[PDB]
């Protein structure tokens, strides 16, 4: 699932994991496992 609303998560993660893929599910954000 694709997020769009916090403070630059998908961000200081893709850094780390890459793709712009994540699992940040609900206000409970969490990048996925490139």
């Amino acid at each position: 699932v694709s997020c769009t609303g916090s403070k630059d998560c998908y961000a200081p993660c893709r850094k780390q994991t890459g793709c712009p893929y994540g699992k940040c599910m609900n206000r409970k954000c969490k990048c996925n496992r490139c």
